[PDB]
């Protein structure tokens, strides 16, 4: 018979097919509120949604009737400066455009204020939703602190969408990402030239640092470059592929998350971390250990306790470095206290002696 974690994994699976009905309106509504923004004149015409996947695997931990979408915006000619020594957030200014900024008028001196350009963002799709009849679709009051617009679809249940703005550069990535995405001993280096040749995004993100520069700060998206890493993870073209051999890397990255997912409902204690966690983990396992042999199918409860075990010693270090920006440590003092990741591992250690029984629960 199968153990406790395939009976998870075909669990996590069917529960794709209790959110498809919802999945399915939600890309009805972003496709139509896409067009709409699409026709009309305005800063915002060029937008498109971003595909970052959407399986298990791929998404933030959320209520099945919560969704996110990335609306991303080219926005031209950026002259990016660093505001965290580590990566974490920039400020956006631009170099000389002759023909002139069209974002101008979101301008504050000589950076990119999120908060009049996300004010702009949140009246438009609010005029918008509103012209579609056949779907109720409203936009949630503005959340103090929160940069997302929401949508709410009512059909006749109540599903959120949030949509984050997203600014797309096409310029070379940031000098804080030289040493990241090291996957020159996995995926190669052709892949990895190709990947820095695409572009990169900012999203809005406030510091919890003071008054200064508050709403005027970014932070980087490679949600494209991970979700491309996650449907081609094999040193083997056809790894996963029907020519070829299945692996057990995204069952393990769906095991942690889940894990995380179950702990973070349990125990309130565990706010501060989130799957990017555990997704920033595995890239760094699946570096560490890059052939498709060490990720057999047959070995899913070692790859997953070696999986947890590298986690753990994340948090007894208090270190894991974003993959694309190696000096951000996500798991820094300052981001996270140091007794939460005690409190962590130490529910872990838990998990990881008795079977896991936090998996028994529906
Ligand atoms: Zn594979």
């Amino acid at each position: 018979s199968p153990d406790k974690l395939k009976k998870v994994l075909d669990k996590l699976r069917l529960k794709r097919k209790d959110i498809s009905e919802a999945a399915e309106t939600v890309n009805k509504v972003v496709e139509r509120l896409l067009r709409r923004m699409q026709k009309r004149e305005s800063e915002f015409k060029g937008v498109e949604q971003l595909n970052t996947g959407s399986y298990y695997e791929h998404v933030k931990i959320s209520a099945p009737n919560e969704f996110d979408v990335m609306f991303k915006l080219e926005v031209p000619r950026i002259e990016l400066q660093e505001y965290y020594e580590t990566g974490a957030f920039y400020l956006v200014k631009f170099k000389r455009i002759p023909r002139g900024n069209p974002l101008s008028h979101f301008l504050e001196g000589e950076v990119l204020s999120a908060t009049k350009m996300l004010s702009k963002f949140r009246k438009i799709i609010k005029e918008e939703v509103k012209e579609i009849k056949d779907i109720d679709v409203s936009v949630e009051k503005e959340k103090p602190g929160s940069p997302a617009v929401t949508l709410l679809i009512r059909n006749p249940e109540e599903i959120s969408v949030d949509i984050i703005l997203a600014l797309e550069s096409k310029g070379s990535w940031p000098i804080s990402t030289k040493e990241g995405l090291p996957i020159q001993g996995w995926l190669g280096t052709k892949v990895r030239t190709n990947l820095r040749r695409e572009p990169f995004y900012l999203v809005p993100k406030n510091a919890k640092d003071g008054n200064s520069f508050q709403g005027e700060t970014w932070r980087l998206s490679f949600s494209h470059t991970e979700k491309y890493i996650l449907n081609n993870h094999g040193i083997e073209k056809t790894c996963c592929e029907s020519s070829g051999a299945k692996c057990c890397r995204k069952e393990c990255l769906k095991l942690m998350k889940y894990l995380l997912e179950q702990l973070k409902k349990e125990f309130q204690e565990l706010d501060a971390f989130c799957s990017y966690h555990v997704k920033t983990a595995i890239f760094h396992m699946w570096t560490q250990d890059p052939q498709d042999s060490q990720w057999d199918p047959r070995n899913l409860s070692s790859c997953f306790d070696k999986l947890l075990a590298f986690f753990l010693e994340c948090l007894r270090t208090e270190k894991l470095d974003h993959y694309f920006i190696p000096k951000f440590n996500l798991f820094s003092q300052e981001l996270i206290d140091r007794k939460s990741k005690e409190f962590l591992s130490k529910k872990i250690e838990y998990e990881r002696n008795n079977g896991f029984p936090i998996f028994d629960k529906l």
